[PDB]
């Protein structure tokens, strides 16, 4: 098993770069424009790829010129798309992204297109033998849990040296998702989810939510410019300072870059401290750049 | 393919891709939200007029700048969806094909606009030097880069000099932005459209004010035209008689300019053209798109 698989969304991001966020009802002129292959699982694949780890994306896509663009980009990055759950109903999602060039704040107006999510069925049709690691962007709970149990099963029939590592991201404050909290060896929970659950810091969210996780799991929580924290089975809290760049110019997919990096690091044998640290280092570098290119 | 001589109406100006999102409420900086709906539309003045002229049944051509890429590809396919001849486009090796982003608030109607970047070079007098003119009966110019467009109008003038009256090319000019550089364009064209927004900025409070105030700026023999929303539209020619037409309540300005051009190009009178202009732009306003 040599590849890392990420399961979630792909999206066409239509980006405008402005030097100040527009006031309601006003009209600004943008500095520059570009398109980008977005979506969480999609972004992660880009980062894993640029870091040298063979990987594969799996999510829904409607055939057309949009998809043509996205696939071209995938392949230009060496991301295996063979596992894509093609469709006929709905369109491929897109979004308008305003990025504030004076602090890299990014505002996203998303357009979901009814596109049916990957289902337990779809996943059942996948050859788990190719994959050292599988990461799942929490969207359709019920059905995703099903996929998770399938991987455990497969694991219960393997040497502890041939099991598939599983990470899970609960990014949205949404009750259906808290079941995911859940499975996997590594669980990512967003700052946004932690506040909405009443918590006002990472160590606090970490102490509050550790109870929900599979025995032996590592819970991970990033907190933007305050760094990231983690907490595992020994009860010892781990921390890493951020690596802010001098000028923050674009934070679109900062958290995806963080997630990808921590996975990469852990999948390469490194410790949780080290992975946490590396997570912060790559995310920091991305935020000082437009897009993904220059991080390596 | 073969365009028959003196058969087409040419429009020179901007094309742009508008991404249009309808939202519950204006988003706060650094949020992520779901729009109610989202739409990609071809926009720009010369671009919209072409669409209108096609639907009216005129052969017509667009001339503007684009850059190779997926935005142009959409723009080009949409141009063709509407029967527009796209073969005089000025392709550019530098810059971005214009793209604009518009947010419309469902619970208040307000429009927030992120306007396109400035990187793409406009069409130049030398770009335009390369065009063979015998194809066009009428040419219409969206005022943008004025000093360069004046050369283009001088070229058409030269062309016309050596031609029978019945193979002269009619010329119309459109000044929609309050930008001083544009006002020199008033001096060119058989027909000059001025927008309400420009008249007001010059301090005129009505079409009739605008027409009387600015007619001294047009070449001898020209007709000056100004549409004023629900107040209808006026026109003033060489004889000094103000012509008028009321609105017909149900890109309307573009639907209006294009409709007037069509009617005059079909040989109707200015009065009949104001009227026609008013009917169509009425119909457009109670419609979604140009369909
Ligand atoms: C620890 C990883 C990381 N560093 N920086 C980081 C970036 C710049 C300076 C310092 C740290 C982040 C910023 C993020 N975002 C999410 C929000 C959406 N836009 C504004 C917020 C920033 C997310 C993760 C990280």
């Amino acid at each position: 098993g040599s590849q890392i698989l990420c399961v979630g969304l792909v999206v066409l991001d239509v980006i405008s770069l402005v030097d100040k966020y527009p006031k309601e009802d006003s009209e600004i002129r943008c500095l520059s424009q570009r398109w980008q292959r977005g979506g969480n699982a999609s972004n992660s694949c880009t980062v894993l790829s640029l870091l040298g780890a063979p990987c594969a994306f799996m999510g829904s896509m409607a055939p057309g010129h949009v998809a043509d663009f996205l696939v071209a980009d995938f392949r230009r990055r060496g991301v295996d798309v063979s596992q894509v759950a093609w469709q006929s109903k709905g369109d491929t999602p897109s979004s308008c992204c305003i990025i504030n060039n004076s602090n890299g704040n990014r505002t996203i107006v998303l357009h979901d297109t009814s596109l049916p999510d990957v289902s337990a069925t779809d996943f059942e049709k996948v050859d788990l033998t190719q994959f050292k690691w599988i990461h799942i962007e929490g969207r359709n709970a019920s059905e995703q849990v099903k996929m998770l149990q399938r991987i455990d099963a497969h694991n219960t029939r393997q040497p502890p040296e041939q099991k598939i590592r599983v990470s899970v991201e609960v990014e949205k404050p949404r009750e259906e998702l808290f079941q995911l909290f859940g499975y996997g060896d590594v669980v990512f929970v967003s700052k946004d989810v932690a506040k909405h659950l009443g918590f006002q810091s990472a160590e606090e969210a970490l102490r509050g939510l550790y109870g929900r996780v599979r025995k032996g799991a590592v819970l991970v929580c990033a907190w933007a410019e305050e760094g990231a924290d983690a907490l595992g089975p020994d009860g010892k809290l781990l921390h890493s300072d951020a690596f802010p760049p001098p000028r923050v110019v674009d934070t679109l997919g900062a958290g995806d870059t963080f997630n990808a990096s921590v996975i990469f690091s852990l999948s390469q044998g490194r410790s949780v401290q080290e992975a946490l640290r590396f997570g912060c280092q790559v995310a920091g570098k991305k935020c000082g750049l437009q897009g993904f290119d220059g991080i390596v």
